[PDB]
């Protein structure tokens, strides 16, 4: 029982990808296995705690043993070390426990993982009661701490993230709150003439999310309610200069950039029936706005987001918008269907279909588990299977399954049928 101050963390993890192009390019695939070793140390001194994880990882591939990887001086190596959390916090501001303040990289997460679930260097303040929850925090990546990248993503350079929410529980198992996130580049586009890589940034913007957000036991595994319910509606305004890009010669050339305002609109909604003790099934809405008036309706997320949440109502954490797909809401409809079940803490198994549809034919959709061009004058973009499940042992195994049948949106000559899967085994110490 005396506070542990050190533990390790290991992962045995396999898995099969094909094929992330639609085989429109050579290669790409995955079936590969490899280990993921996570050390952490703790230390706790009365208001003051201190806490540090690494990551060694070594794979027969460039496989994904994080789901908050860094998606890719950019190529990743097969084995590498990694520094994933280092921070120290302080809890005497208040006399509540569930305040703090936490200083250094850390995990920033909320319920949904449409805001904010990623490593990342920060200051964040947690204000968390039965009553009232708020929380207030700035981030910004300076480096990925890693031994194979040298480079951060070009959209994480120079980018600084404010943000802050605050909820009430107006009814017991019943949380309203609002939710606000300012994204901020301080970088620089290519001038004119410019060789443009793949690290330099497509944009620089000024973006703030303004979100209001229902929830009822929405991604409480445990309700005791028979219906559990998410609402969330979010508006994105600022501005964004986006880099205007032409080839010569089998090499980008900077041609300039244009400003223009955002003012796009996210909804996201469901409804989980809480069957039994064992089964649940559910149902999902997600729009994500595109198009508009020279892009101003393109919706688009943090670029801290996991879209992995408990939704499908089992202690294990699905992606919102399919393994497979890992569809961003952005210019994106989806529609959800899922069952779900589970044994206790012993057992969980959720099996989810989802449908994607762009909102706007000419517009490119964020981003996804799919690197394959869209077809203009197309909404169709597919269909997904997804099946999770999972044994808990502290240690656990869990097969993490996505099906992705794509749509008339990518056409001919891409393939009828994309799966990504995962065996993830986890011991902990
Ligand atoms: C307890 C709930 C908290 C308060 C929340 C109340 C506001 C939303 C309530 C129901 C929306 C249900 C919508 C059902 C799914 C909509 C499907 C849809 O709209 O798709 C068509 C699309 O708009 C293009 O045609
Ligand atoms: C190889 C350098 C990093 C490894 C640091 C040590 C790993 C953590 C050791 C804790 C082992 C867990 N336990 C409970 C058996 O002590
Ligand atoms: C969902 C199951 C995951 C499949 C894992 C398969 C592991 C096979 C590892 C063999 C590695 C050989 N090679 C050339 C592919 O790297
Ligand atoms: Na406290």
């Amino acid at each position: 029982e005396a506070p542990k101050n050190f533990g390790l963390d290991v992962k045995i993890t396999g898995e099969s990808e094909n094929d992330r192009d639609l085989g429109t390019a050579p290669g790409g695939t995955l079936n590969d296995i490899g280990i993921d070793l996570r050390p952490w140390a703790f230390g706790q001194w009365g208001d003051w705690s201190a806490y540090f994880m690494g990551q060694a990882v070594a794979a027969t591939d460039t496989i994904e043993t994080d789901t908050l990887q860094s998606d890719t001086g950019r190529e990743p190596d097969k084995s590498y070390l990694a520094a994933r959390e280092f921070w120290v916090d302080y809890a005497g501001l208040t006399a509540y426990p569930g305040e703090h303040l936490r200083f250094g990289r850390q995990r920033l997460r909320e319920d949904s993982g449409q805001w904010q679930d990623t490593n990342i260097e920060a200051l964040n303040w947690s204000f968390e009661t039965t009553l009232l929850n708020a929380h207030a925090g700035v981030a910004q990546r300076f480096s990925e701490y890693r031994t194979d990248l040298d480079e951060l993503a070009p959209e994480d350079k120079d980018r600084t993230h404010v943000f802050g929410d605050i909820s009430t529980q107006w009814a017991p198992h019943h949380r309203i709150g609002v939710r606000i996130h300012h994204a901020d580049d301080s970088g620089h586009l290519r001038r004119p003439g410019e060789e443009v890589d793949n690290l330099d940034k497509t944009y620089t913007g000024q973006l703030t999310w303004l979100g209001i957000e229902a929830t009822g036991d929405a991604y409480n595994y445990r309700s005791s309610m028979p219906l559990n319910y998410w609402a969330s509606a979010t508006w994105l305004t600022g501005d964004r200069d986006n880099l205007t890009t032409t080839t010569v010669d089998d090499r980008r050339i900077a041609t300039g950039k244009q400003s223009g305002d955002v003012n796009a609109f996210g909804v996201d909604l469901g409804l989980r029936w809480n069957i039994d003790e064992q089964w649940k099934a559910g149902v999902g809405y997600a729009r994500g706005s595109g198009g508009g008036k020279d892009g101003e309706e393109q919706f688009q997320q943090t670029g801290l987001e996991s879209n992995r949440s408990n939704f499908t109502g089992t202690r294990s954490r699905v992606h919102r918008f399919g393994e497979a797909f890992r569809g961003e809401l952005s210019n994106l409809q989806a529609a959800t269907l899922f069952g779900s079940w589970q044994l206790r803490e012993d057992y969980d198994a959720s099996l989810v279909y989802h449908k994607f549809w762009r909102v706007d034919d000419d517009s490119d959709i964020g981003t996804s588990g799919i690197n394959a061009a869209l077809q203009p004058g197309e909404k169709d973009i597919g269909q997904e299977l997804d099946l999770v499940v999972t044994k808990y042992f502290s240690a656990l195994i869990r097969f993490r399954g996505g099906l992705f049948k794509p749509g008339d949106a990518y056409g001919p000559g891409t393939d009828s049928t994309m799966h990504r899967a995962f065996v993830d085994f986890i011991w902990r110490f």
